[PDB]
């Protein structure tokens, strides 16, 4: 035996048994499930700091079908180690369930997103990520979850739900890659579904005499297709004779992604911009 | 043996030993509970396909009192399959608890109510249905669940709380029944709280030289009863300068169900009234 070059750990791994077949970068169908659940995953601080240690990982080949990770106790410090080409119109997730799991990511990698994979598409999957953690000091710019997915015509029937309680401000942005760019068309129109949290840009205009604050959400972290956003903190002391909203409708002008208005007590003395700052949750 | 007439399948059944008791539809008293917990539920494709699969069917009988069906997996096309008379003042449930469950309701039965029962009352319930499924293309008008209930007054301490998630405009009222007919003394002054979603009517009305616009929910789908309702999605394209309520309060003239207020960029023109069409969260 050689000294493994690689000492990563995972939780669950797919390995391939002898010849590769050129293009076809998966294994044996799963028709059912290979369902993990109720168990624990207790990963050793000394294995925390010097390895990956994963929920997933794809050595050499991966599984399309119908993985379901649910109701586990999880301490470890990266979501998905792959090693793999999904590089063919055949590579997809179908049938994934990944919901209600207890995540200690108290050791989590620095520099490295959750799970970043470049598929054709994902379809019929649930991705529901509910997080009650301490973190690290991460990089902010890097993603729990990012889809690089190809063919969008295909990815239908998803749930992508992250919900990093009070941790919303650890990542900028905790859903990276394609669904940020999904219009209506791609996102409901094909039975996609997204709830996240990021960190955006509000603009708030007022004018002379009014006592309305229009509020503008700017990012390019919320999907055109937005149907409204849950404010979970502004990062900015803001007037004091205004009554903030907390919520933001769609803007149907496409000026913003999310409207709303805030109302003053007095009229404003002249015109004035503020550029904001908030933690959102928002829902496509 | 008579090849069986009946090929129903279930996870939960009732069956009645011996000789029929005129007006006793009930078996023996379940005293703490009947606890079904943790199992993974798969029906195959074809008895999906070719029977009435359920979580719970009553055969010529059914219990009361106090069955916990908790944190399963499942894979069926109904919730109830009933054979049984309830029509005496004697007939209702008492203490069940439906929650946590994981559904695949992606052959659900057209045409079919989830769980119709016609009972003298139900008492310290809790229907919680959280589903993150895909489904068949239903007919919109049938419900998720649909509780007849003869006697109001002692339709006490219930919870039923229904989330579907992204898959909201599959049905056009997901709860059905008398509930939707409950006032605040038959709700919250009997210890009543419902969540629940629907597709509703919601009134546009804006004045001349005003930047509001009244919006109003009617909805024989909202009981009087309804504290408020969250918009999951507004199915129109509405006004561009228009800042629109993502959150509605109850009308206290009882003009509506539930009523918001939209604001302006700019006032308005004309007196004008717009027919909107929502999905709706709701909660009495």
């Amino acid at each position: 035996l050689q000294y493994p070059s690689d000492l990563s750990a995972s939780v669950f791994t797919t390995w391939l048994e002898g010849d590769t077949v050129p293009n076809v970068n998966y294994l044996a169908e799963v028709l059912d499930h290979i369902l993990m659940k109720g168990n624990t995953f207790t990963a050793s601080t000394g294995i925390l700091q010097n390895q990956l240690v994963s929920i997933f990982r794809f050595v050499g080949c991966y599984v399309r079908e119908n993985v379901k990770f649910i109701g586990n106790t999880v301490r470890v410090n990266t979501i998905l180690n792959r090693d793999v080409s999904t590089g063919t119109t055949n590579d997809y997730f179908k049938g994934w369930v990944v919901t209600g799991n207890n995540y200690d990511f108290s050791m989590f990698r620095n520099q490295r997103h959750g799970l970043w994979i470049f598929l054709e598409y994902i379809s019929g999957c649930v991705f529901d990520f509910n997080i009650k953690s301490r973190f690290p000091t991460l990089d902010k710019t890097y993603n729990l979850v990012n889809f690089v997915l190809r063919d969008k015509s295909k990815v239908v029937d998803n749930t992508i739900n992250i919900d990093p309680n009070g941790s919303y401000a650890v990542l900028d942005s905790w859903l990276g890659g394609d669904f940020l760019t999904y219009t209506a068309t791609d996102m409901g129109g094909r039975n996609n579904h997204i709830q996240s949290v990021a960190f955006v840009y509000i603009n708030e205009t007022r004018r002379k005499d009014s006592v309305f604050a229009k509020m503008g959400v700017q990012s390019g972290s919320i999907p055109p297709s937005v149907n409204m956003c849950s404010v979970i903190e502004y990062t900015n002391v803001m007037l004091g004779t205004v009554s903030y909203p907390v919520g933001f409708n769609k803007d149907y002008s496409a000026a913003y992604k999310l409207t709303a208005t805030a109302i003053a007590s007095q009229p404003f003395l002249d015109d004035e911009t503020s550029d904001r700052f908030a933690y959102v949750h928002f829902k496509c």
